[PDB]
Order: structure tokens, then sequence, then C-alpha cells
């Protein structure tokens, strides 16, 4: 059998796993992200290659590695990027299964074998030169990631082949170069071996993923360097500098091996070098260990770095090859039970992150530059490489703009289950754990912004994870190792059980002889309309010194963007490739706290706020004196500046302010505003405090809110000069069959588009439709298919009383409604509903309120509560009250898959205007919820992909007096009790007032 | 209609608001980057617009977002589109290819041609915005917005207000949106529509694609600035030796103060030549100032051969001297005129060995300086002077290009309305169109006036003839003094300097030039059609051309297919063309579209290559073959042939350098030079020798290095007729076995082994080219006569022990009668099979052949190829002065090429010998008793023939072989000649052999 069918044949041929070595030409590009990419020993192999794919290895074009063989018939492929998003192939998105285990494949998972016939092959070619330059020098080919395996040759010569597709393969190709013209081959199989080690939940894709490129060095080099970059235990004050470096390579006469630390500003801070004479192919160079009293400390809010400059010489001194990296100067540790930075403990307050963009698993500085900066300016502070290790590149960023990092082995077999087949309890797959661990480690143990190695993920627990563990606490002593499916054994240092709810976060850790802090390695589940219930997690988190935080889980959707044949655009998930019967697990593949093109979902905005490190409270309401709590771990409150004001409901600046407030770390502090002049014209006024920072960083100006927060002034609740004037002649029509009203006029012209009906359903989030107590059991209750039939109907000159049963499509009775419509001197119409379900077949609403249709004219949206964006009940810490101004079509979000969407929370207020001024402004006589969408609400639940949207005409409306929050079921904790709709007798009440403001002409 | 149809629907809504056609003025801050093909674009005064825009696609005007336009307007629920690129290969609308109509002229569209209306309900619309910020050095600087070219129609806003419209899609659309700029966030959008009256302007055989095509961009100039300036850098008419220089130059917008503009035409090193100033200062917001005249001795002339270019500095001065604005261009001293009859650079009558250029890449008509780069090196590479523009201008960089590296241009008015035709209803005698034509004639030359790359004018294409084009004549005629101007659809009226009808034969270009009274060269505007396997008869037009005073050359019909690849459901790539895209029904032409030297991705097809020793400068003939005395022609017309190198040798059939050396010739242009070679002693092992030239230029250029091969020349020498050193040895026991049936030989056996995948029969059929396809003697024929389902029938047939006589009928398919074979299969003592065979055809059913010959397969296994012949590229009669004959090695696969729809390929003339083998070395050697035809390809005849498209080609394990003592040539037939009298395979009686060398 071939190697890419052993579970062994790991690799043959490369150089042992190491630190990343490039060769400068100029020590200055050391502390650039990606600057080694411009230096004259590093040369590009990416671009246009051949290529050629075949579905079954027996077709293959077998011998064009051969030099003289003509591709010249072949297409061209882009280098890097998956073949799938290429027009080869079937891009396929599973779960927790392996594509390969399916009967379209005519084979079932029996590991380590993968189908042969239905196995895929990518064999890639390209032709290229060596500079001039490199004569006689020592060449190395590195690709960065291949997916899956592949053979790899050079000018006809096999070098060898690789499994682990997210660390880099490197072979010494010195000797098999020629002068001019040389070709590299690569045969890349879709399925290996290894692949029963890539089962994580993502789009199972093929090829090149990551660049492939040459570089050079002398004969006698430098082969891989260990940094240690840490403090003082005592005062975490002192940095104490350790390096080691291992040069390798022939060299008959003398040389050494000098090291140069120098800050930011250039200046040299530490130096040394060591002679060096050997025979042998290799030699270990350990350094004096240096101090550097009052060091620049690294850490997420400052990232300071140093940096390490290393140069190779000859017996005469010349410097024969220049190399380094970025140092930072902290510590990682499990002390007292809790995670420690820099001797401090700190809060996790991270993201998950898959790479993931339009061509695949390939993902461009660009992208990667985007994602570290809405990271950063949403308050997260950590980063978890889900399930593999990332390009170098994202390190590099990390250690530069300051945010910590849990890198992962890219381990993952959750398809072969936790039970006695798991492959964490076969031995003879050992060999595939312990190289992908080495892999990660070597690569990039010097970076500081890594502070926790995780082993892998749900790939089970038993002998090779402890193995693999043991290894790295024993090459590893400045860096907590963890393991999720280690839950509780010996083999991580870190309890990160993942999508724990509250109450089982509390019962850890209230247990007795606890030694590790809980820290989640995935929570809150951000598929679709999601995150609910992150306040009761952070409330937990902030006064739990043991419960430290977590992960949420993932940062960006795996969506692809496609267009139909009416140019209509849609996300894409599991089952949109390919034939039917293609492996697939549907919508779950995007649950990202930002879309694929990285434009922000609402939720990411209320991470933004519970994520904050500046959070205040009112403790005094007279004189306005408010408690600040710093939340930043190295930060004084003084490094921001607070802008203060009060504004009244009408949106006047009532009062208003800055200042610049000292505290420690963790400390609180008191502030005193002072009493403000409350008009008897406003039922309340907003004491409103935004911070944002003195200094800008390269990702955030000195213009960013970085934290934020509201508290509500009580004025007086008997003014009424915020309801609008009367318009003039108000009537209504109450429908004689369903009770509903069916007309509202003004002066005769129609408002209404469809009658005002009680609503009790939502189109269905993706958490709805996972929740315990969520669509299932509206859509059994038939809540979608709702019907009114009069018992009863006293009609008036101005008012109406109504009694109706209130049906689902099943004839069933869902309940018994009273309504009350009155008509106000001021043109107003009250509608009073109570509302009476039958518990025996109502388990649960969405909410409780009223929805009518208007024409799609009135666009034009105001209203004076939450904030500028969508929040729920159980997710709405985010935003602010005041006077906000929109339209119909800004306010719906498109999630991949049409759901509810549009709500606004504590709302006083709301109107709905068309271009000419007329329109109608809607309050109750408490805050309530609003949304107003572009579509119907059958078509919005009916619809599974964006493109299946379309507009009729109308708008749909709904007041709410109740709507549920939305939770995280999808994969965690649905709706919290608090949060579900009460299903009991209830009344409430909504006036509509119509209104003409006349058009507005302006620029 | 109460209210009047949108401005889409007029010919005369040509634009509103725009700048006055002008050359390009964009303002430098770095002098240094004039010289500098798309140096502009690295000015702190220019920034691009392109990237990512936000859109929106319609089919139906009533159905696009109206309000869009205006900043308020949301548009984050809406996509993102590439900018510039057709949209069509963005995934949007369907891209459409059609010939000599407008696509919107169809049923599917439930629309009629009728001018100047196009489909309402049926028309596409392209909503485009985008967000940007103004640089905050522009405070208080003239900005303009700039689309180098959209296509169809569109409106353009800028901050909601709305700053016109235009129809053109060519050349570029300005409007100074200084004024409705504001700080902070800013917005532009367009609203593109596929048709509009100008689309019946822009029938041109080419896909019908829309969207913003070229780059958009701001520049910021001071509110007094250099809006537009003439150059004339011309040559004293009696000796072409001093350089005559002049300028006018227009300032427009106002200033208080006085002013002043001065200019510098620096030399390549940055040396001042020529400089003056002058004075300005009035209350009329236009000013024009010319120079006055100034003269440069002994000026470094500019042409193809040495592109010398001066650099022109203009600077716009305050009253305290201080530079307001800086800009220029490249100037090149030369002349380009019809001097006695005849087309002349600098006073030298030229041959022009140009080709059309569309332009087109993967993405549409949008093309990057990269492929530009690349046309323009291959161009050069195959001795290429000159390009004509294919029915509409170029992006401006390209005209950089070619003034810089050296290549003639004749630049084109976008103008095509083959739709309407040419008779009484065509739009060039429509006088309401006249504000059209001459809108686009005025862009074409404002635009680029003062390149000296552009030596021609063109008025359109196929847009017929009458009073719309006189007046553009007329017009171009009253503004250029330095140009000819011609137009082919004029013929032989006044209207027009050159006679350029397109695609005339040998003969009438003959007829023409020994015609009386003309006064004209005839220069084709188009000829040998280069689609598919073409170029046939190339060596008949240049015979005349070099030998015809009048009749100066022309322009190959298209450099570059107009094909895009795609990939299938197995992952097999092929290349489109019309009908490939959209529902059954839509509008196409075919495979019509692909008619270039080269491939879409600019991999030369093998007719480039003939192309390319035809258009060489330096050609020999062997004088006396004794002492190898050569006369070689300089054909250069400003190049001595000193300049280059000449690398000689004599070569044995065997492969063994008999002789060689290197030599340095002085030729003065259109001159000839004799050179000795010295006589050469051949071996009597050899039954030939070949007498190879080869020339390199002595200094690089950044296009052509030295090892480049500039020109060639092979001469067979006669050697000793009767050796058979060349001949493999006896590598076991051969047998045969002759069919009883067809009387074909069905087994070739080598000690047991069967070699023969199929039988060994006659073949007169070969897979259609696509000229084959539309030849007078072609295909047709060939399919009538059933000749590609051919069957042998013995009527006669004896054997004896090691040989063996037949007697065959040929029938088609329905049973008639193809004519009648003999064969003679007989065994040598060496083991090699000799087959001769006679055909008489019976001319009643077969008018024509496509070749005569043996045809048989073997595994795919025999892979290995080798032969003596004119060899390393595919060749036939009519198309084989490239190349020469030598020993070659390859694979079988590596001589099929890939023609958008699979044809014939793979053929090799002039043909010693050929073997075929596996890896261990066993196969076949392959003889005739004088030179002959083969060809080798990894698919069946049958398959080759039915397949349209590349992907549809599926191999069966079997190669194909064919032996050809008869092969007809290509010919251009898909438009104009078919192949000539010469080339075809002859209808009557005829034999030949063929030895076949079972090899280990
Ligand atoms: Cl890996
Ligand atoms: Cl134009
Ligand atoms: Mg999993
Ligand atoms: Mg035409
Ligand atoms: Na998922
Ligand atoms: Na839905
Ligand atoms: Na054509
Ligand atoms: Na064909």
């Amino acid at each position: 059998l071939p190697e890419w069918q052993s579970q062994y044949a790991v690799g043959l041929n490369k150089l042992a796993p190491h630190t990343y070595v490039w060769p400068y030409a100029d020590a200055s590009d050391i502390g650039k992200p990606g600057g080694y990419e411009q230096s004259p020993y590093y040369m590009s192999l990416n671009g246009k290659w051949k290529f050629n794919w075949v579905k079954n290895p027996d077709n293959r074009p077998k011998d064009f590695y051969q030099p003289s063989y003509y591709t010249g018939g072949w297409a061209d492929i882009n280098v890097p990027g998956n073949w799938e998003r290429q027009g080869y192939g079937t891009a396929i998105y599973v779960n927790e299964t392996y594509e390969f285990d399916d009967k379209m494949f005519n084979f079932k998972k029996n590991p380590p074998l993968v189908p042969f016939a239905e196995n895929e092959v990518g064999s890639y070619r390209r032709t290229f030169k060596v500079p001039a330059d490199w004569k006689g020098r020592r060449v190395v080919l590195c690709c960065e990631g291949v997916i899956s395996f592949y053979y790899v040759w050079v000018n006809g010569k096999l070098l060898g082949y690789n499994q682990g597709s997210k660390t880099a393969a490197e072979w010494d190709i010195t000797d098999v170069l020629s002068e001019g013209e040389n070709v590299v081959a690569l045969e890349v199989y879709r399925w290996s071996s290894g692949a029963y080690l890539e089962c994580q939940d993502m789009w199972r894709l093929s090829g090149i993923e990551r660049d492939v490129y040459l570089y050079s060095t002398p004969k006698q080099y430098i082969a891989d360097y260990k940094v240690s970059a840490s403090l003082d235990k005592e005062k975490y004050k002192e940095g104490i500098f350790n390096l080691e470096v291992t040069v390798e390579g022939p060299s008959a006469t003398a040389s050494s091996i000098a090291y140069t630390l120098k800050d930011a500003s250039g200046k040299a801070v530490l130096q040394d070098a060591i002679n060096i004479k050997s025979r042998g192919l290799s030699n270990f160079i350990a350094f004096d260990e240096k101090k550097i009293a009052e060091v620049k400390a690294w850490n997420a809010e400052h990232p300071n770095l140093y940096t390490l400059v290393l140069e190779l010489k000859d017996a005469q001194g010349k410097v024969t090859e220049l190399t380094g990296c970025e140092v930072g100067f902290r510590t990682s540790e499990i002390k007292d039970g809790r995670f420690c930075i820099n001797g401090v403990p700190v809060l996790v307050k991270g993201t998950n992150r898959h790479e993931h963009s339009q061509l695949g698993r390939t993902v461009s500085k660009e992208l990667m530059e985007q994602d570290i900066r809405l990271m950063k300016q949403h308050n997260i502070n950590m980063v978890r490489n889900s399930h593999y290790p990332t390009h170098p590149y994202w390190y590099q960023l990390c250690d530069r703009y300051g945010l910590y990092m849990i890198d992962e082995a890219n381990i993952e077999s959750h398809g072969m289950g936790y039970g006695p087949a798991s492959l964490a309890k076969d031995s003879t797959w050992l060999t595939a754990h312990m190289d992908r661990t080495h892999r990660m480690y070597e690569r990039s143990k010097n970076h500081p912004a890594i502070v926790i190695w995780s082993q892998g993920n749900e790939a089970g627990n038993g002998i090779n994870f402890e193995r693999t563990y043991d290894w790295l606490k024993s090459v590893e002593k400045g860096r907590p190792v963890q393991y999720e499916r280690a839950e509780l054994n010996y083999n991580t240092d870190i309890y990160c059980r993942m999508y724990r709810s509250v109450d089982e976060i509390k019962a850890y850790v209230g247990k007795k002889d606890i030694y590790r802090p809980f820290i989640l390695c995935e929570y809150l589940h951000a598929m679709g309309n999601s995150c609910g219930g992150m306040k009761e997690y952070w409330e937990v988190f902030e006064n739990e010194p043991m419960a430290q935080g977590g992960c949420i889980w993932d940062w960006v959707d795996q969506n692809f963007r496609e267009i139909d044949k009416d140019g209509k655009w849609y996300w894409t998930y599991g089952g949109d490739y390919g034939p039917e019967g293609i492996p697939s697990f549907g919508n779950f593949c995007g649950n990202g706290l930002v879309n694929a093109v990285r434009e922000p979902h609402p939720h990411l905005l209320e991470v933004k706020k519970i994520y904050q490190n500046i959070k205040a409270t009112l403790s005094d309401r007279k004189n306005l004196k408010v408690c600040i709590k710093n939340w930043y771990d190295f930060s004084n409150l003084n490094e921001y500046i607070l802008r203060w004001n009060v504004k009244g409901e009408d949106g006047t600046v009532l009062a208003e302010g800055t200042k610049e407030v000292d505290c420690e770390p963790h400390a609180t502090v008191d502030v005193t505003l002072g009493a403000v002049k409350l008009p008897n014209t406003v039922r309340e006024a907003y004491l409103n405090l935004s911070w944002s920072r003195k200094e800008a960083t390269p990702l955030v100006d000195t213009d960013w809110e970085v934290a934020y927060d509201q508290f509500v002034l009580a004025g007086n609740k008997n003014t009424t000069a915020y309801r609008p004037q009367k318009a003039g002649e108000t009537a209504f029509v109450v429908d004689k069959n369903t009770g509903a009203l069916s007309s509202l006029t003004l002066d005769g012209k129609e408002l209404l588009a469809a009658p005002i009906t009680l609503s009790l359903f939502r189109p269905a989030t993706d958490n709805d439709n996972r929740d315990r107590n969520g669509a299932r059991l509206w859509r059994k209750a038939g809540l979608n298919n709702l019907t009114q039939k009069v018992v009863s109907l006293k009609e008036e000159k101005t008012s109406a009383t109504v009694r109706a049963e209130i049906l689902n499509g099943k004839g069933q009775k869902v309940g018994m409604a009273d309504f009350v419509y009155a008509l106000d001197k001021n043109g107003a119409l009250k509608v009073r509903t109570t509302f009476q379900p039958d518990t025996a077949i109502v388990k649960s609403m969405a909410r409780l309120g009223l929805t009518f249709r208007m024409a799609d004219a009135y666009n034009q949206v105001s209203y004076l509560g939450r904030g500028d964006h969508e929040t729920y009940i159980d997710r709405n810490q985010s935003g602010r009250i005041g006077l906000y101004d929109t339209t119909v079509e800004r306010m719906f979000h498109y999630y991949a898959t049409p759901q509810s969407t549009a709500n606004r929370t504590d709302v006083r207020w709301a109107k709905l205007t068309d271009q000419a001024g007329e329109g109608v402004f809607m309050e109750s006589n408490r805050p309530f919820q609003f949304s107003i969408i572009p579509f119907s609400d059958v078509l919005l639940e009916k619809a599974h992909h964006i493109n299946e949207l379309e507009r009729d005409g109308m708008i749909t409306i709904h007041l709410d007096a109740e709507q549920a929050g939305v939770g995280t079921a999808t994969c965690g904790p649905g709706v919290l009790p608090q949060y579900l709709v009460p299903v009991k007798k209830q009344s409430f009440e909504f006036t509509l007032y119509p209104v003409k403001e006349g058009h507005h002409h302006h620029h």
C-alpha cells in the first residue's frame, strides 16, 4: 500500500522541526511582520503552476515530475489556494464525521485507510530559476501548508512526502538544483491517513493552502534557536534573558555565533558571542543568562518588543548569516490556581479563530490584519488558533499589536469518537500525534504572544495525549499546556471544558481542592442571531477568581459568497456544492462574530460592551457619583479620557464634561459628576459615559470608543411634550370575522397594507431551531399559522370591544384574546389586548404583541430606545437609549440563514414615515420592543438562503410587549428562564398616532 | 409618448458636462516619471478609484435601484465587484459573441434592430457605487473624475449630484468635480447600461460585454491648468536629418496675476536640447500659446528599429516664476507620409509587417500592464513592426509601450456598424449620426495625437461609406498634416490615403498595383486570417509585397484569440466561444472569435512561427553551393546588418556538425551583400547536409536579449544518394498478416510481439481544420464523398511466403465507389516491410482529398518520437518556410496543439524518416523513397473530428499514426483565400511507398 495509506508515513527526508530561521540581508526587517519575504535570500514560488486534477490515483499523470514530461497542455492553478475554490472537485462541509465515510464514496471509516478509487489527485508543477547570487549556497524548499498528503520532486528527483497540513515541511534541495531552469512538482492527495487527525468542524478542502518558497543560507547555518525572556518571580520587574542556538552544516575552519538584543529605539541592551569549531555537523550553543533591570514588559495592552539579531561569522569575523525575531519579556503561568500574566491574574476575553477566506484555508495579509484590528477594537485580548497552527504571519501580528494566543496542534479525530476506538487510545497513532505536536511547538516556541499551548481538539483522551503532554512539559517551562478532552485528569494545566453553563462554572469553582482555573476553550456559540446570556457568564468571571473567562466559539463565518442566475448573492454552507447526497452538516459552519468578509454581526457589539475594560455603576443618582472599576491588567485609567454628558429624552445636552481619572489596574475609584437640572419637559434623562485612549495605536486611533456606559435618570413622568400633535381625522374599521383592526385612516387615506393581529411567533433564529423552549414548540402549537375568530363584538362611535378565539392551522384553540380599540380626542388609537393561552397546547411563545404591514414607501424610521443596532433582552447591555434615525433596509441584518432580525429593546416610542412625512407614531405604556423588516414573516421563516428573500411591496411591523432572548442553543445553553416569554394571561397596549410631518427638502 | 425616451435611446445624447477631448495632461511632481509607461499613476496628484465597488445588477431598468446614487442610500446589503472588469466575467449577466450582427437584434430579447433604439425591458443595468476620501494636499485645487472606458452608456454622480452621461466606450470621459466635492467621505456612482444607441457603432466582431472596462481615477491640477497641447516632431523633407519641433499649448482656468508657460525638451541622458518660455495673462478663461518653431541638427530619429525618444517637460509658472504644474510626454522625431505612391517612414519606403490586435484577457476587454507588455514583447520577438488597434482606441498604456519599444501603430476610431450593412440603411449615410461619428473621431485624435508610434489614423471599420465618413475624413485632414488617414470601406474613393481592402488574394494585389493612375499604396487592413490551424499561403503574399513597390504588406487578422478558459465537472479545461454561455438560443457566431496568432493566454500557435520566419528582416539565398557563397538581403529600414551576429554551420543528416563559424557583415538597409562561407567536405556516409544560418543582435533590448534568434535560413546540400548508413539494424524476426477481407495489413510482429493496435489502411481524410470547413476544396467535399467513412474490400488477392499482392475497392458509407487501390506488401532480408500503394480515384465521386497516405494505430506506450525532417513545430506544405530540417526528439503529447476547436494538428513536413518507440526503446522506424509528411496524435481521427471543444477530447489508450505521400496545405478559408492550387492534393492516379523497420 502507498504511503498515504499509512498512519506512520508522516514524512521523509524533511528538515527536523525548528523555529523559522529566514536569512536576512537587512536586520531592520526582522521587526517587520513578513519582512523576511523581502530578503534577497528569499524567493517566493507562489503564483501560476501547471495543474491537473483526477479522481482515482490509477488515472493520474504518473510521470509529470520528470522534467522532460510535457505539461504545456495543462491549465494553470493559483498557488496558494484550495483547488475547490478554483473550479476543481467539490467543497464539502461536515462536522463530527469524515466526508469520505459515506456511501457516495463506497467507503466506511476504517483507520488508517481512506478511499482509493474515490480519492482525488492534484498534480502541481512549475519551472523556476535560482538567483545568480545563490551560487554555491545551501537552498531550502519550504511548503508552509498543503492539505492532506503529497510527494514532492525537484528536477525529477523525489525529495520525500508529507502528512500534516498546518505546519511547514522543508527539504534541502542543494544537491538536486541545476544551472538554469529547474523544476518542482507536488502530487497532492485529497485524503490520506493524516486526514483521520484533521476532522475539524470546517470545510474539507484540498491543495496547496499556504506559501511555497525558497530560501538560501550558507553551508554552515543557524538551524534553530530557543528564546526565554521572563521576569523575576518575586517582583516581576527584572527581565531574565536566556538563549540557545543550534548551528548545522560542515565547517573545517573556526567560526562564531553572536547576538545583540536591541530595544525599539535601536540601542543594544544585551550582547554576547561564543566561538565554535567542530568536524561534526551541528553545534548546540548555550549563552550565559543575562538580566535587564526595569525591563520594558510585554503584554496585550503594551506589546513592548525588543529585537534579537543573531549573526554567524567567519574565522575572520565576517558575517556570513544574519537572522532573528522579536522578543517580549513576560511570564505566563498558573499561580495559586489562577492564570497569570506577569504575576497578574487576567480575565481571558477571547475568541476562537479559523483561517478562512474566499480562497479557502488560504488567508491574505490584509485579512489577517483586519482580523486583529477588529479584535483589538472590540476589546478582545485572546485568540485561540481554532484547532491547528496558523500561518507564521499571524503570530507576528499578535506579537506586534498585543494579543495573547492559545496556539494549538493540528489534531482532531472527532469522527472516530471518544470511545475505545478513539485514536487517542491507539498507540499505532502516537507517531502522528507527536509529529504534529513537535511541529506546532518548534516553529513558534519563541513568540511572546503565545501564552498557552493546546494539544488539540476533541480527539479523545488517553495514552497518546498523556505522552504528548509529558513531552510538552519537558520542553516548556514557561507556558501552561491544556487540552479540553483531558477534562480533569492530570494532563492539562487549565480546566477548559467547552460550552458549560453558568451553573456548571459555579459548581466547578466551588469544588474542594481544585488547583486549576476554569477558562472555557469554547463558549457562547455565535451561530446566526446569537450570543444571548453573555452577561450572566461575565458576572461570574468577574466575581470568581478561578473562573477567568474563555474564548467565544468562532471569530469569522466559514461561508463562501456566490451569485445566482438573477445576480443575487448569498452565503453558502454545507450541501451547497456537488450532487444530491453529498456529505453535509448544513449552516453550522457559520458561527462567527463577523461574516466571511469581516463585516461584524450585531452580537459582536454586545461582545465589545461586555469585554470592555472600564466598567462603571451609578452610586449616587442625585449628585451623579459613579464607581469606576479599571479592568485593564497593566494600564492606569489615566491613559484614557472620560467624555460624559446628560441628555433629555428629547436629545438635548443638559450637561457635559471631560475627565482624566487615575486608577490602578483592578482597582475602583469614585468620580462625582454633580447634580443636573432636569426640565419638566422630559420624562427621563440619560447619564452617558464614553471612554477613548489618549495615545493612538496603529489599529485604534484616539476617536475610537473603547468603553461606555449609560444610566437612566428619572424626570417628569407626567409630561407629554414628546407626543406629536393631531394630524387630522382618524378612523378605524374592525373586521367582523377576525376582530382584527383591518383599517386605520387619516382624513380617508388608508395606512395599513395588512390588518393588525395578535402575533406569538417569530421566524426562527438558528438557536430557536434547537432551543428546548424554541421553535420546535412554537411550530408544534402552530403559532406560525394563526387565525382569529370572533365570538363577541361590541362596537361604538369611537371604540370597539371584541373577544376572539386564536386558532392554529389545525383548528385547535391556541388561546383566547380580548381587544379594545378606542379612539382618543387627539386622534390617537389605543389598542388594549388581553391574551389567555391554552397551556395544554401552548408550551412556549416567541413573543406577545401586535403585527401588521404597511407599504414599503414608509421607509423612514425614528425611535427613542436602545442603540444604533440590533439587541434582544438577553443581549442588550450594548448600545444606548437615545434618539435614532434610520431606514427599514438599514435595520435588516443578512444572517447566512435568513431569520429574525432588526429588533430594538428598551423602546419608548417608534415612528415610521414616507418621503412625504406621512406615517405613524407608536408607543406603549412601558418600554417595549419592535422590529421593522422589508420581508413577510412567512417568506423570512421559509428562506434558508439570502437569495430566496424577495420583497412584495410591504414592510412588516411587530410591536412587542414581550419577546424571548436569543440564547446560544445551536451549541450550548438555550435562553435562560428569566428571558423566556411567559405563557400565562397577560395584558398590554400600544397607541398609534397618525402623523403628517411634511416633505423636507435638503442635501 | 408623453415623455421623451431616456438619453441612452438617442444617438445625440453622446455626452453632457464633460471636458472637451484633449491629450492626457496628468500633473506630475517628478518629471523623471514622464518617460515611464504608466508613470503618471505614481504622482501625488493622481488617485486611483479602481478596486472593490458596491454593485447591483438587474434585467429591466424599471427594476433598478433609482436613488442608489444618493449618499444616504444604503448599499450595505449589496455585493462587491472588481473595477475595472466587464461584469459578465464576474458572475453577472451573459457574455455573448456574435459577429456582423447586433446581439440585441434577436427574438430572445423581443427586439429587431431599429437605430437608435435598443431593447428596454431586456436591457441590463449595472449599478456601481463606492466611497472615497480626497487627499488633504488637494484642498483648493481643481479635481477631475476620469473614466477611461465604460461600455455602452452610463450616468455618473458624485455626492448625489448628476455630473452627466456618456456614449463611446473606448475613450475617456472626464468631469470637473471640484465644486461637488466635500470634506470627509465622498461618494461616486455609475449607472451603466448594457445597450444604448451608441452600441450601434460598436458592432465589432468580438465579445459583447458590459460594465466599467478601464481604470477610473481622480487627478488634480491648480485652478489655472494645462488643458491640452499639440506636439509636432518632424524632419526636413529633403534630407530627413534635421528635426523640426513645433508646440502649441492651451491653458484654461482663471488667474489674477501674471503667469507663463515654458517647455524643456530633454534627450535620453537628461540634457536639454531645446527650451523656450512665453508670458501670459488674460481675463479669458482660455489661452492659446503657440511656440516658435525650433530645429535640431542631426536629431536622434525615432522608428520601430531604433525608438529614440526625447522628453517634453511642460511647466506652468507663477508671476514669481514658481512652477504651479508639471507635465509632459515622450517625443519621437520622424515623418510618416505617402510619398510617390509609397508609405514612407523618415523618407524610407517600409514594408508593413503587422498584426491586428483586440484588447482581451480573462476579465474581458480589460487588459493588465503585464499582458500588454507580453503582447508587445512577443510581437517584437516575432518580427512584427506594426499593430492596428482593431476597431477602437486602446488603453493609454499601450501607446506608451509602442513609443518606448518601437512599434508602428494604426490607431482606429471606435466606429463599426456592421449590423446595419453597407446599403442605403448604412449609418455612414444617415446624416443624423454625424455627431456620433465625429465625437468618436475627435476623441480618438485628441487623446493620442502626440504619440510618435501612431503613424496612421484609421476612421473605423466595416461601417459603410457615405457623408459621415467623408466628413470625419475631411476633419482629420484639417487637423493632421503628419499622418495618412485611412478607411477600408472607402475603398478607392477620395476619403482614404491608403488602399487597404481586406483579405484580397495575391492576384487581386497584382491587379491593383498594375492599374493605371493609382497613387496610393496597397496595404491590407486585414489579411491571412489566423483562425484555428491557419496562415497558409503567406509565402505567396510576401513574394508580392517584397517585389511590388506599391504593395507594402499589411496586418494579419488577430494577434490574440478572444476565448475564455473554463473548467468542466471532470476538471478538464476548454476554450469557450460563441454560444458557450447562456440559455439555448442565445445569439452566437460560434468559434469565429478565436482568430489569433496566439491563444488567449498568449501562448503561440504553430503559425506564429511561420509569421516570424516570413517577417524576418534578414534573408539569404545560396548563390554558390560549392564554396557556400550566400546572398544576404537586409530588409531592415534603418539598421545595418553589422548590428547583428551570424552564427553558421553545416550539419550532416546524422546531426554531426561538419563545419561552423561566426561572421559579422556590413550591409545598409535594403541592400544586399554576398558572403563566402567556404567549401565543406561531406562524408560519403550522409545522403545530405544542411547549411544553417542563424542571426541575433549584438546589443540586447529590454524585450529581446542577445540569445534570441531574430532570423534564420537553411539550404540543403546534396550528399551520397546511395548510402544507407542511417538505417536501423535488424532487431529480430519480422512477420505480417494481410486481412482477407480488407486487404489491410492487420498484423506486424517482431519476434511474435504485435506492434499494431489497428490495421494499416489507405487514408484520404483528415479531421477538418476550421479552414477546411469553409474551403471551396475542403471537408464539405471530403465528407460528401464519404472519405471519412472508408472501407476496403478485396477483389483480388495473391500471396507468396514473404509477400502479398492485393487490389481492393474503396467504398464510402453509402457503398459508392471512391476508387480502386492496389497494395503490395513485401518483407526485406533485414526484416523491413515495404508497403507499395497505387490509388485510382473515381473522379465522379471524389472532387477533393485531404491527403493520400497510410494510417494505423499503436498502443499509447509508444510515446517516444524521433524524426529527421522540417522540425520542432507544426508545418504544412503551404506553411513550412519556418523551422529547419534536422534531428528532433519529442513525445506524441508534446506534438498535439490545442486549437480552441479540436482539429488536425502535429503534422511535420520534409520528413526523411520518423521513429516511434516506448521507454524500452521498442517500436518502428518509418521511411519512404522521398520526403514525406507525418503526424502522430493521442486521439482517434473519429473523435478529433467530432469534438468541437477541447474537453471533449478523450484518449482510448491508442495513438494515431499518419504517413502521407501527399497532404493539402491549410490556407486561410475561414475568411479570405482557401488553399492555393499548387497545394491541393491531386485527385488522380498515384503510387507511393512506405517501409517499416521494426526496432528494438
Ligand atoms: Cl500540522
Ligand atoms: Cl470611444
Ligand atoms: Mg469537532
Ligand atoms: Mg465587423
Ligand atoms: Na461549526
Ligand atoms: Na428562515
Ligand atoms: Na472573428
Ligand atoms: Na473537430
